[PDB]
This record gives structure tokens, C-alpha cells and sequence, in this order.
């Protein structure tokens, strides 16, 4: 939205930023006071503040400052201290605001003639920028609007220094035409290229000197934050002069910046009894429109929503602020709260009111100590089991909660809980024919869409191709009832274009960002003639470019910021609607004779239910977009469905704010349009904060012959009471109902509701990536390396599924470490070095490498273990196992060496050996291996107990004698080859080495030379 | 699941696709084309690598070509690279 | 052996390829000269999502863990981490 910001704020922008010939005085000569000012520290800054008489006034966004004795002029700085003492920190009543005076501002006295004072403005509007210029400037200027020059700056316009001379300047002294002209000329520039939407510049003073800008009030459309960030800095925008926020609206709006869902709540009456917690930002109007109708707007404690998805946790946060807020003090007649809502579009029901479960479970003590009544209305996607968790709650905490469905009209919960009621261009966009081109990757949009296509019982799907740049041309699978179909996704837009000329219509679901430049391109392929825009947040000066291309193209734009429409039994653009099971219970399946028009999207779907419950159905619908311009208004498609001979009445639902409604009272006048019209317009309450307002609106629309509920609550009943009168007249001769073709459940959703059951083909043990945090065998990865396990540590988890002790982590970690690498002469590290120098990547080389180790090379670890375990474990004696090997013709594994000797050891086995005598408790197989080896190399001196025997029984030894381990876990690991696994990844590390080094010692391809091969082929 | 899925309430989109081809069936299928035809229209090697790569009934030639083909590359001695990694390999006595 | 390697042969492009891939997008952008702002739309126009940028559910307010635990190493033990420092204003932008 386009949000003012502060006087300092825009005065730094201009004076740092503005292009003239003209020379600005006192550039940056500002200083800002507040009630915690280091005065010291302010005049170390501002030196300035001494050379020459000043001006103090408020920098709140308060008008007419001069008139209210706000500005005190021509004053020294002691004369200032002096005007501020009871000023600062003191209340203030503008009119109907009150608030407390916390910010102003210093800056050189100008002294001038009333002669030299001139009025600068620039407003932004549909059809382009206003520039308004009067040479009777200063505090009284007036109704500037008939009195000023003005000139309009049409969409992508440039205005020209000649007109700026000729036509705002008649009336300016001569002698100042040159210089007010430059100014004007680059004060135009930077409104544009800073994006504003508003600047006024009262006076605005020109003397022999220069230019002085002497106040400043701007808007900027924040939504060009992404493009002006750079240039506006932090910028800030400052809430409008009143009363500060209490401390539960300060957290609301903290929920609310720091998520991409919408959390709002303002207080009213705190000692109100009425409070609402209504989903949406068109309900909420309309809860508070309804509340007041009845009488309560006295008893109204809050104005509130909460929308776009919010998690649980959220939900619950937003729901504990209001029932808080609501058990501070007792009512004599009890409080109520209103949990409302229109029909959800594809968000579980069950999810958001869990939440809200939760803190009414929190709250119960004081919410029956209040006496406090709850009534929830609620629709969409599984609502009927959201709405039974709420009844659930209501009986098990003992809180009256009453619940009601879609069947119950939205608004008649308000009348019910204060005891009034008893509780019980082109005319025709789309065609069954149509076919659109989706921007963007929405699978879940355009499965939605073919469900609707199938359900209206469409010979062809309505997509025919999406358009997303990252990915590269291909066809993503759908479903067409319950068939299989392809849809082709490309990368350009060009590609989709010329492959589907079919294509008329396409759907833009690029971001803000990219909205604009999409939408552009769409208008270059001549196709295309109806463009629905998604997106919320694209900059107005951007949005007013497109309609002026549309407009010279006679493109139609649905949108910015929409759902979009629906057609009944043609085409539904993207999520309108929501799941097919809303589609059907509005009946959206099969057109009717009603068509509507409205801005918000929410209440499209609950217009959908009403007039599916009244009349025969819709025939077209269509949301038009929450933007200050939308592409096409309320009068546009109205006139269409005047033209439009299966329209029998049109539905409009307006707003407070703008004039668009007034231009159906004109042309009805004008006998253009002939049809019935039903119209109300919400906000109706908002007049507790001319022409603008809903209620003047109303009252208009009713005199024009519109028909007019006197509430929303009637808005059901004068659509039924319009629909019957034209059955009875024969205006509208309803079809009979034929039942619409069956789609299945989708499994995710049946599975979410727990309606089937799918048993798992795999079981795993080891690791759960599925939590907020990684989990290694029961132990988080936070306490990992809280409790400093390192590789061996997480190796015991992964491997064993045991927290290890420490000395067994640092032996495993041991292991590793001797066995990285023994030479490239080995039969896996020649693979590897072979294979790195064939021209292959990292895990080739690797793997062609490790894929040598198993039997004689590797094995020995595995082998060793496993022969001395079995020996030791049938008890036989050393000397007996020596002999034993012998006589079976067997050499012992792990036992040999080709240098090392008893006298000459191997320093592997020597490091090895002494941790494991120092911090093992037990050693049993190791002291049978070393009395085998007292055997060995009394026979031949290099029969040496080598390495890979070493570790083998020491692992052994390890997983037995650690105490985490029953002898079967054990001996089960040992067997799967647990001993295989350390050397694996050991030697993993060297080969890893070798192919490295390989590629960096740029060494060519090997060919076994011939004189190494003896060939003894046959004859 | 399975109940559900035969009474056709609920849909589940499939994760794989293939097309080369079917043993589900009777007779197995390579590419359209039944396993008894592959052998009764006399396809051989080249054949059956036709429908199961290219998923084509490709002409004669074009088969015998193929054929050939694999024939000549099947060997080059045992000083090439890879000749070299399966034979150190096979002599540290590891599987086919 | 066999099963571990099994796997192993799905590494190095869509798998596992993202750390390799990261650094050497990073590098090239930090070493090219460009500011973060234009190596983020260089990206956008060129057609390409940056490495080692995104996840499934962890966003600003939900941290990844183990992206905790080493940033804070890091910044405690090493001396100095420019492309780190260039890396972390690109995440400024793209989040
Ligand atoms: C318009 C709408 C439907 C889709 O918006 P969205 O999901 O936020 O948008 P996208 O899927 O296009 O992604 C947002 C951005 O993230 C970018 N992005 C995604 N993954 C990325 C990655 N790994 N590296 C870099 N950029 C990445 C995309 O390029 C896109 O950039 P853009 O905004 O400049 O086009 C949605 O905002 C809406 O509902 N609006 C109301
Ligand atoms: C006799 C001679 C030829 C061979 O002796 P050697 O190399 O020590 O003997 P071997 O190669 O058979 O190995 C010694 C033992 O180690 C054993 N052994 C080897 N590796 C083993 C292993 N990994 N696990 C278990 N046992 C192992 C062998 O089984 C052999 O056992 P044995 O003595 O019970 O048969 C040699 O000692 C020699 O030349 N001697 C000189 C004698 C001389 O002076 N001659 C006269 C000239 S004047
Ligand atoms: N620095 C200044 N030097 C001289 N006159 C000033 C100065 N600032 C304001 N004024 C005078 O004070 C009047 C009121 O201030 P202004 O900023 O226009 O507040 P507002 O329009 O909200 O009443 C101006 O119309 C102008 O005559
Ligand atoms: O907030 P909505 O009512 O426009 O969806
Ligand atoms: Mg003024």
C-alpha cells in the first residue's frame, strides 16, 4: 500500500537525491528533538544551531501545524529549549485524535515575504500524476484543488519544461519562472524515480537566494521496497497521529511482520464484552459491519484477523492475546466471542482451530470465571472435524461453544450470540473451449483446474501448457479423472507460444517481482487476450503501465492480487474455488443465471455458497483484485454481464472507499444497464474511525433502483426474493439437475484424514532426517557435538546404534587412521590411480578401486577376527591352534610380515597394541593372538602379529569387553562384517589421496606395457 | 491401500515411468512386441537391443549391423585400462 | 563393499553435488567482483537458482542445526571468512 512517511525522512531523500540547476539552501539542515535528546550531543552535531535564529515544529504526521500554535518561528536556541518545555511529552487533541508530542524538528529561520511563498504538489491517480502549482503559497492556501494550476503527467509520460512555463506558471512572477520551473522539472523526476505516490511541498519559497523547501508531506508505494531499497535507506513509516499501542497490539504486530500470514488486532473498548477472532480480511469488515447493525458497536472490544495459512503455533499465539484480553475484568452479562469466517480454499480446517483448542484448554479457568459464550462458524476443506474438536472442547472444559457449518449463513452467529434470534473490450473471456498457459510451476493450481474441467465434464483439459525459465523443456504428469495425461512445461515463453496457438488465455503466477516484466512480455504474443494476475505487491506506478499496454492491446487483466473468476461448466481460473469438494457443494459444476462481481477473494467463495443456496447457481464470478487499480473494474464486467444473454441478474459486492459503484447508478440512469442488480457495500462501521463511505453508497444505489439489503445478514434473502420474482415471470427457466462425473480422493489428503492405511516397504534404524532436528540413533546432532563424539562417537551410533565409551571412540578413530593408506603399489590404490588416469570423476576412481577389496586384498581384518574367535571360543590351547592350522594346510590370517621382525617391529602394531593394553579393561583374544605369535616366531622371526590381525582381534576385544554389547550383538557384528566396514572406510580416505593426486600431477592414460604379458593363446 | 485403489476411491500418483517394457503381463513384452514374435520374426541380439534402446523394430541390416558392431569391440587385448582393473581385480580374488 | 558402492555411484550431480557446486558458483561470483545484489539477478537473468541456497521447511525464524553449529565454529576459529561474509549477504537477499 502507499504509506506517508516523515517530513525529515522525505526532506533527506529530496536534498539527496533531487537533479537541479536550482541551488537548494539549508541541504541537510535539519536536527530531530524527542523527549530522550542529549542536548550536549545535538549541538556537537549540529553547530549550526548557534549561527542564526530557528524554527521548531511537531514531525508527526499532525496538519496544519501553523493554525494549532504547533510552529514556533524565528526563535534562538535558548527561545527554543523554551517553546519546547511544555510542549515535549505533552497530550494534544487534533480534532478527533489524541496523542502525546514526542517528535519534532529544527531548521533555520527563513525569513521571507508572504510574496515568496508558493504551493508544490504531485499526486499519483489511475490515469496518471497530477502536478498542481499555486503562486499563493503558505497556511492559507485553501481549497487548492479549484485555485491551483494543475497539469496531468500521463502513464509513461515526461513532462515538458515549455508546459510547466506555459500552463502551471501563468501567475508566478517573472523573474522566478527559470528557477521554479528547474524545480518543479527535477522535483517531478525523483517523485517518479523514488516512487511516490504523493508530495506536497506548502510553501515552498523562492527568494533572491534560492530555493528553500519549508515543509514536505509524501506518501511512497512501499511495495517498491525491492527496487528502491538502496535509495530509501531504513526507511520509516510512522503510524498516524493518536493514542500509542498497548503492549498485546505491539506483539500482534510483531507475529505479523516476522511471518508471511496476516495477524492484525486493534482494541476498541478493552471493557467491551463483544470480542471477534474472524478468519479473513473481508469477514472481519463484515462481523463488524453486523455487530454494529445490532447495536453493539459500543460493546465492540476489538477489530481483528488472522489469514494467508498461519501454523498452528500462531494460530494459538494470536487466540491466548484475545482470551487474555478478554479475562481482565468481569461483565455483569457475561462476554461473548465470535470465531467466524468465510469457506477455506484448501487449508484443513482441523489445523487452525487446533490451536484455538489449545489455548480455550489454557483458558478455561478464567473463561468460565467470565462467563464467556463462544460461537464458531466455519467452512472449508474437512470443516465438518474442525468443527467437531471445537464442540469437543466446549463439553470437556464445561465453555458453551456453539458450532455452525456453511449451511448457516455467515453473519447469523452475531444475532444469535446477542440473543435476537433463537440458537438452533470483449464480452465474452472464456468458453468450455478455453485453453490457458500457466507462468509459473503450480502443479497443485493446474490439478485443479483439470479436476474442475473433468467434474463440468469438459472433452479437454483447459491447461495446455506452463511456462517455467529454470528447468529445461519437459512434460509433467496430471490427472484427467483418473487417467494419466501429460502437460508441456518450456522454458520460454516464445517456445509455448508458437506450439499452442490455441491459447487465449494465461495465468501469472510470477512473483511481485517478476509479475511485471511477465505480464509485458504475455502482450507481445498477440494470442493471448485475457491475462489473470496473481500476484499481491506489485508497485501501482507498475501496475497503471500494464493497464495502459492492456488497454492499447484490448487485452482483458484479471487482477493484480486475485484468485481470479469462475465460470461454471467452462473454465476456472487457477485456485478458484478451492477442492473440488467445495465445487461441488456450491455446484459449481453447472452455470445458473447469476453473475457477481466483488474485490476480495474470500468472500467470492462465500457469494459462491449463497447463491448456490438461493437460486439456480452461478453463471460467472469474478474478483476483481485488492489493488489500488485493478487491470479491469467493478463497471467493466458488470456492462459484460449485461451483454451476456445467460445473465439473468448480477450480484456486485462493494466497498467503503472509491467511486467505482456510482458509475452502475449512472448506468442505470442512462438505461445501459437494464438487468436487476443486487448491491451492498461493506463497511458500514469503518464511519466509527464523504461520498467514499458504504453507507452513502447504499443509499445512492437503493435511490438508482438497485436493490439494496438493509444488512448483509439480507443479502441471501433479497438474491432469493429477485430469483423467484424472475422464475414466476419467466425470465429464468431452471434445468434439471443431471449428477456430475466422480473423481477419487487424493491418497495425501485420505492419509492427512487417516481414512486408509499403506503399510511400509522399508524399516530403517539408524537416522531420522524427518524432526526439527537430525537425529543419529536417539541422539540429536545438537548433543553430538555438545558431548564432543567425534567420528568414532557417531560411528558407534550410526554403525552400532550405541553411545560408546570414550577409549573406544579414540581406538576406532585409531584404526582409521592406520589404515588410510599403505602406497599405491596395492591392488585398490593401482585401480584408483589407473582409473584417475583413464580421464574418470572421483567416485568412478574410488569405487573402481574399493571394488578390489574383499578376499586377498582386505580381508585379512575380517579373516583374522574371525579365525582367532573361533579357536579361543572352542577352547583349544595356542600351541594346539599352531599345529591344528598346520595339519588343515591352513596359514594363520594376521599373522607374517615381509621386513618386520620380533626384534624390528612394526610401529602400526607397537601404536595399536599399547592403547589397547593402557585403556582397555579386558584383552582376552588379543593375549591368546600374541601367545600364537610367541609360537610363530620361534619358528621363522618375521611370523610377527601384523596389523590387520592386530585390529581384527582388538576390535573383537573392543566390542565384547566395552560393556554396550551382549555377546550374540557382538558376535552378529563381527559376522555382517562390521571389521570389513573400518577398513572400507579407512583406506577410503587414501585412495580418495591417490585420485587427488593423480589429477594434479596431470598424469596421461596407462596402457600395460606388452613385455609385462605373456600371451598363451591357442592354435 | 490396495482395497481402496481396486474399488477406484482413492488416486495415487505413480513416482516411476517406463517404456521399454512390460512384465506384467501373459507373455512378456519388449517394446509392443510379445517375446515369442521377437523370437518367431528371428530378431536376434540386434533385435531385441533395437526395441529395448531405441524401443523400434528396426530393418535387417540394421540389426546384423549392430551385431557386428559389439563383435568388433568385445575385445582389445589385456594392456587397455579397463582390461587391466578386471584382471588385478580377478587376481585379488573378488567375483564376476 | 558391493552395497556401499551401489550407492555411492549416485553421487555427484543432483546428489550430493550442491557442496562442490556452492563453492564454485560462490567463488567465481566473490572473485568476478560483483556485489551480492548483482550476483543475485546475474542468476535470475542468466536462468540459473544459486547452490546452497534453500530448504524444504527451515527459513529465517527456523533454523538449520547443523548450519548453527558450524557458522558458529567458524566464526570462532577462523581468522578470516570473506566469501562466508559475501555468501551470508547473498542469503540476506534471497530470504
Ligand atoms: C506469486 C506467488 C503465487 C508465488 O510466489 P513465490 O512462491 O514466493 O515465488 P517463486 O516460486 O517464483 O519464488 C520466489 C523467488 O525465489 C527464487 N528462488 C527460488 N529458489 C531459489 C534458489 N535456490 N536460488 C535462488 N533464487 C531462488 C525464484 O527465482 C523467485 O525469484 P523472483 O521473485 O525474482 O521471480 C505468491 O507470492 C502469492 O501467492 N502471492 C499472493
Ligand atoms: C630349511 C629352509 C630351506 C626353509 O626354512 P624356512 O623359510 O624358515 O621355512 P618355511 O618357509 O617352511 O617356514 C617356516 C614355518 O613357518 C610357517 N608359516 C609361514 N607363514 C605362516 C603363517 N602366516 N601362519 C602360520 N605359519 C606360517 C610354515 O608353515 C613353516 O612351518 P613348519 O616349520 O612347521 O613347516 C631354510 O631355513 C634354509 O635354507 N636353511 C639353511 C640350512 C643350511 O644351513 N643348509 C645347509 C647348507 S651347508
Ligand atoms: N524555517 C522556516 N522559516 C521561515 N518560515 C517558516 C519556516 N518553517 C515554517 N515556516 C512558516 O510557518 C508556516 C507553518 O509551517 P508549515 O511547515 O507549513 O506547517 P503546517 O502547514 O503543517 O501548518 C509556513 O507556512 C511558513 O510561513
Ligand atoms: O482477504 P480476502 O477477503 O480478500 O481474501
Ligand atoms: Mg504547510
Amino acid at each position: 500500500s502507499a504509506k506517508a512517511i516523515s517530513e525529515q525522512t522525505g526532506k533527506e531523500l529530496l536534498y539527496k537525491f533531487i537533479c537541479t540547476t536550482s541551488a537548494i539552501q539549508n541541504r541537510f539542515k535539519y536536527a530531530r528533538v524527542t523527549p530522550d535528546t542529549d542536548w550536549a550531543r545535538l549541538l556537537q552535531d549540529h553547530p549550526w544551531l548557534l549561527s542564526q535564529n530557528l524554527v521548531v515544529k511537531p514531525d508527526q504526521l499532525i496538519k496544519r501545524r501553523g493554525k494549532l500554535g504547533l510552529v514556533g518561528v524565528n526563535l534562538t536556541l535558548d527561545g527554543v529549549k523554551s517553546w519546547l518545555k511544555p510542549r515535549l511529552g505533552q497530550e494534544a487533541t487534533v480534532g478527533k485524535a489524541t496523542g502525546f508530542l514526542k517528535n519534532f524538528l529544527i531548521e533555520p529561520f527563513v525569513p521571507h515575504s508572504q510574496a515568496e511563498e508558493f504551493y508544490v504538489c504531485i499526486y499519483a491517480t489511475r490515469e496518471g500524476d497530477y502536478v498542481l502549482f499555486h503562486h499563493e503559497g503558505g497556511v492559507d492556501v485553501g481549497d487548492v484543488d479549484a485555485k491551483a494550476q494543475k497539469l496531468l503527467v500521463g502513464v509513461d509520460e515526461k513532462l515538458n519544461p515549455e508546459d510547466i512555463k506555459k500552463h502551471l506558471l501563468v501567475h508566478a512572477p517573472e523573474d522566478k519562472k527559470e528557477i521554479l520551473a528547474s524545480f518543479i522539472s527535477g522535483l517531478f523526476n525523483f517523485y517518479e524515480d523514488l516512487y511516490f505516490t504523493y508530495l506536497e511541498i506548502n510553501p515552498l519559497v523562492v527568494t533572491k537566494d534560492g530555493v528553500y523547501v519549508l515543509d514536505l508531506a509524501a506518501k511512497v508505494d512501499a511495495t517498491a521496497d525491492y527496487i528502491c531499497k538502496v535509495k530509501w535507506g531504513d526507511i520509516e513509516f510512522p503510524p498516524p497521529f493518536g493514542r500509542e499501542a498497548y503492549p498485546e497490539e505491539a506483539y500482534i504486530a510483531d507475529l505479523d511482520a516476522k511471518s508471511g500470514a496476516s495477524l492484525k488486532l486493534t482494541l476498541l473498548n478493552p471493557k467491551g464484552r463483544i470480542w471477534t477472532m474472524v478468519a479473513g480480511g473481508g469477514a472481519s469488515v463484515v462481523y463488524s459491519d453486523t455487530i454494529c447493525d445490532l447495536g453493539g458497536v459500543n460493546e465492540l472490544a476489538n477489530y481483528g484477523e488472522y489469514s494467508g495459512a498461519p501454523s498452528e503455533q500462531q494460530t494459538y499465539d494470536y487466540a491466548k492475546t484475545i482470551l487474555s484480553l478478554m479475562t481482565r475484568e468481569k461483565h455483569p452479562d457475561g462476554k461473548i466471542l465470535i470465531i467466524g469466517g468465510s469457506i477455506a480454499n484448501f487449508t484443513n480446517v482441523a489445523a487452525t482451530f487446533k490451536g484455538i483448542v489449545r489455548a480455550i484448554r489454557d483458558y478455561q479457568g478464567p473463561l468460565k470465571e467470565h462467563e464467556v459464550t463462544i460461537f464458531v462458524r466455519r467452512g472449508g476443506p474437512n470443516y465438518q472435524e474442525g468443527l467437531r474438536v471445537m464442540g469437543e472442547v466446549g463439553k470437556t472444559t464445561g465453555i458453551p461453544i456453539h458450532v455452525f457449518g456453511t449451511e448457516t449463513h455467515m453473519t447469523a452467529i452475531v444475532g444469535m450470540a446477542l440473543g435476537h434470534r433463537p440458537i438452533p473490450k470483449s464480452t465474452t473471456l472464456f468458453s468450455r473451449h478455453t485453453k490457458a498457459i500457466v507462468w509459473g510451476m503450480q502443479t497443485r493450481a493446474v490439478q485443479g483446474m483439470l479436476d474442475f474441467d473433468y467434474v463440468c465434464s469438459r472433452d479437454e483439459p483447459s491447461v495446455a501448457a506452463m511456462v517455467y525459465p529454470f528447468t529445461g523443456d519437459h512434460k509433467q504428469k496430471f490427472y484427467w479423472g483418473h487417467k494419466e495425461i501429460l502437460i508441456p512445461v518450456f522454458k520460454n515463453m516464445a517456445d509455448a507460444m508458437r506450439k499452442h496457438p490455441e491459447v487465449d488465455v494465461l495465468i501469472n503466477f510470477a512473483s511481485l517481482r517478476s509479475a511485471y516484466d511477465s505480464t509485458m512480455e504475455t502482450m507481445n504474443y498477440a494470442q493471448i487476450r485475457t491475462i489473470a494476475i496473481i500476484a499481491e505487491g506489485i508497485p501501482e506506478a507498475l501496475t497503471r503501465k500494464l493497464i495502459k499496454k492492456a488497454d492499447q492491446k484490448g487485452v482483458t487483466i484479471i487482477g493484480p492480487a486475485t484468485v481470479g473468476g469462475i465460470k461454471p461448466g467452462c473454465f476456472k481460473i487457477g485456485n478458484t474455488g478451492g477442492m473440488l469438494d467445495n465445487i461441488l457443494a456450491s455446484k459449481l459444476y453447472r452455470p445458473g443465471s447469476v453473475a457477481y462481481v466483488s474485490r476480495s477473494g474470500g468472500m467470492s467463495n462465500e457469494l459462491n455458497n449463497i447463491i448456490s443456496r438461493t437460486t439456480d447457481g452461478v453463471y460467472e464470478g469474478v474478483a476483481i483484485g485488492g489493488d489500488r487499480y485493478p487491470g479491469s473494474t467493478f463497471m467493466d464486467h458488470v456492462l459484460r454481464y449485461q451483454d451476456t444473454p445467460g445473465v439473468k441478474m448480477i450480484v456486485v459486492l462493494g466497498e467503503i472507499g472509491g467511486t467505482e459503484e456510482y458509475k452502475i447508478c449512472r448506468g442505470i440512469k442512462e438505461g445501459r444497464l437494464t438487468k436487476p442488480i443486487v448491491c451492498w457495500c461493506i463497511g458500514t462501521c469503518a464511519t466509527m474511525f464523504a461520498s467514499e463511505t458504504a453507507v452513502a453508497k447504499n443509499q445512492a444505489l437503493k435511490e438508482a433502483g438497485v436493490f439494496v439489503p438493509r444488512s448483509f445478514d439480507e443479502l441471501g434473502e433479497i438474491i432469493q426474493s429477485v430469483y423467484e420474482d424472475l422464475v414466476a415471470n419467466g425470465v429464468i427457466v431452471p434445468a434439471q439437475e443431471v449428477p456430475p462425473p466422480t473423481v477419487p480422493m487424493d491418497y495425501s489428503w485420505a492419509r492427512e484424514l487417516g481414512l486408509i492405511r499403506k503399510p511400509a516397504s522399508f524399516m530403517t534404524s539408524i537416522c531420522d532426517e524427518r524432526g526439527q532436528e537430525l537425529i543419529y540413533a536417539g541422539m540429536p546432532i545438537t548433543e553430538v557435538f555438545k558431548e564432543e563424539m567425534g567420528i568414532g562417537g557417531v560411528l558407534g551410533l550410526l554403525w552400532f546404534q550405541k553411545r560408546l565409551p570414550k577409549y573406544s571412540c579414540q581406538f576406532i578413530e585409531m584404526c582409521l587412521m592406520v589404515t588410510a593408506d599403505h602406497g599405491p603399489a596395492v591392488s585398490g590404490a593401482h585401480n584408483t590411480i589407473i582409473c584417475a588416469r583413464a580421464g574418470k570423476d572421483l567416485v568412478s576412481s574410488l569405487t573402481s578401486g574399493l571394488l578390489t577389496i574383499g578376499d586377498r586384498f582386505g580381508g585379512a581384518l575380517d579373516a583374522a577376527a574371525k579365525m582367532f574367535s573361533k579357536a579361543f571360543d572352542s577352547g583349544i590351547i595356542p600351541m594346539e591352534f599352531v599345529n591344528k592350522m598346520k595339519k588343515e594346510g591352513k596359514l594363520i590370517m594376521g599373522i607374517g610380515h615381509r621386513v618386520k621382525s620380533i626384534n624390528n617391529p612394526d610401529m602400526r602394531v607397537q601404536i595399536l597394541k599399547d592403547y589397547v593394553r593402557q585403556h582397555f579393561p579386558a584383552t582376552p583374544l588379543l593375549d591368546y593372538a600374541l601367545e600364537v605369535e610367541k609360537i610363530t616366531t620361534s619358528k621363522k622371526p618375521n611370523l610377527i602379529l601384523n596389523v590387520d590381525g592386530l585390529i581384527g582381534v582388538a576390535f573383537v576385544d573392543m566390542l565384547r569387553n566395552c560393556g554396550s554389547f551382549t555377546r550374540e550383538e557382538a558376535d552378529e557384528y563381527i559376522d555382517i562384517g562390521a571389521l570389513n566396514g573400518i577398513f572400507v572406510l579407512g583406506r577410503s580416505m587414501g585412495f580418495i589421496g591417490h585420485y587427488l593426486d593423480q589429477k594434479r600431477l596431470k598424469q596421461g592414460l596407462y596402457r600395460h606395457p606388452w613385455d609385462d604379458i605373456s600371451y598363451v593363446l591357442p592354435e
